[PDB]
């Protein structure tokens, strides 16, 4: 049981390199528009207190270099939408897939195509943490890297990398540019909130262990929503909701283990630890598998 | 901090995956130039798997018995030959999306990406390492046979693995692209026992060398040790013995830092006897052994 990322083929053909002055990051080329973070127009000194609306008026079309491999794209127009630059080019991207712009909630998972100077180099699966950050492996030059999910034929773009926090986590926006979390695209002191554990994802991971025949943590007891949440907050766990129980419904009916029955098993694993035991080969409780991921992966 | 396990982009490999059907058996195939590679346990039925006679089975087959499907386009088989444990299906049309590719055989401890497919359709990609018992710990359900493993260097793709068997313990076995098995395994439905899976010692040391470059030093100690004494202790924890070849490979990592290799071995020995005590190394609560020294030296 591994953490699998989506195939990156449909997204690789869209990545481009955007240069404005001495700043170079990654862009998203779809149709005749290239999307990239708006701080590409800022020098190292403008980032302290940038007036993007004033900075964008001074810039012109010839100030942007857009490169798709060795082909060079020509900018005929520029526009801004909530921290995301939209550059209109003269040639439409012939490798444009069926795509959609969606905004995800914390706790949901997606795949990230890490790029460097408009060149894809790696892909990994991650989850939006409750503090609206992602624990990824980005290095200087990976700005503009996108996150996505894949349907049968449709690619859903849901994330674009903007900043790296000093703690090592990264913050970004959606493709319409709305930031995830209380962050601003400025070079200042910003802090991410306390990162809590996604309880609904842990339960779905425990169900996957029962599917894989690892069922030593099951007990004869059940519990209540309010009793569990009081313990959950003590150990920094996201409170469970009625909606969470209904999302886990299919896994409960399949295994015969009710959500509140499994909650009593999770309630034991926190107070008393794992007693020198492992689940799915791990001594740690994974929380980056959504219930939908378990259904797809196990079936 | 933060050292995520990244896999290579799968775009160049997605265009080479096809679906091969023989009788009632369907698995994945690799389409390079005008040749299709797939496991030879596709001319077998369920009963043939106990004691298959592949020479007897293949002589009774014709070109039209093999159905090769690349999405909607059906490929016509014009020839077939068997090399070791892999079937080579010659087709009329060469793959127009054939990338610059090579065939290499890897050693245990080396890492690669896996593109899992089901009936010629990819569904996920993950990064893994070849275990010392010549098995891989991935997620392969039925129909994933024929999935390939690869590394990408510059613009050249290196195919190094093809999935064949699932094995009772849940860890899968396969061959290289020349049909030679990794390990003592065979393509029979017999009781096959994998060896004890040990931790790759050289990968951990390279991972620990990257930690001190990133600013983690809490596990360092002032003691040093000999190679013979370390392997005596490491054997007790089911750790792979360290060789002189491993010492030289870690040389540049021990040159950028002041820590000698044997100096780091003593620190690793202290970690095994104590534990983590609730602390982390590069954001990981456990010791990572799936990062090769090459992957650490580059992008250090």
């Amino acid at each position: 049981f591994r953490k699998m990322a989506f195939p990156s083929g449909k997204v690789e053909g869209c990545m481009v390199q955007v240069t404005c002055g001495t700043t170079t990051l990654n862009g998203l080329w779809l149709d005749d528009v290239v999307y990239c973070p708006r701080h590409v127009i800022c020098t190292s000194e403008d980032m302290l207190n940038p007036n993007y609306e004033d900075l964008l008026i001074r810039k012109s079309n010839h100030n942007f270099l857009v490169q798709a491999g060795n082909v060079q794209l020509r900018v005929i127009g520029h526009s801004m939408q909530n921290c995301v630059l939209k550059l209109k080019v003269d040639t439409a991207n012939p490798k444009t897939p069926k795509y959609k712009f969606v905004r995800i909630q914390p706790g949901q998972t997606f795949s990230v195509l890490a790029c460097y100077n408009g060149s894809p180099s790696g892909v990994y699966q991650c989850a939006m943490r409750p503090n609206f950050t992602i624990k990824g492996s980005f290095l200087n030059g990976s700005c503009g890297s996108v996150g996505f999910n894949i349907d049968y034929d449709c690619v859903s773009f849901c994330y674009m990398h903007h900043m790296e926090l000093p703690t090592g986590v990264h913050a970004g926006t959606d493709l319409e540019g709305n930031f995830y979390g209380p962050f601003v695209d400025r070079q200042t002191a910003q802090a991410a909130g306390t990162d809590t554990t996604i309880t609904v994802n842990v339960l779905a991971w425990l169900y996957a262990a029962v599917i894989n025949g690892d069922r030593w943590f099951l007990n004869r007891f059940t519990t209540t929503l309010n009793d569990f949440n009081l313990v959950a907050m003590k150990y920094n766990y996201e409170p469970l909701t009625q909606d969470h129980v209904d999302i886990l419904g299919p896994l409960s009916a399949q295994t015969g283990i009710a959500v509140l029955d499994m909650c009593a098993s999770l309630k034991e694993l926190l107070q008393n630890g794992m007693n020198g035991r492992t689940i799915l080969g791990s001594a740690l409780l994974e929380d980056e598998f959504t219930p939908f991921d378990v259904v797809r992966q196990c079936s």
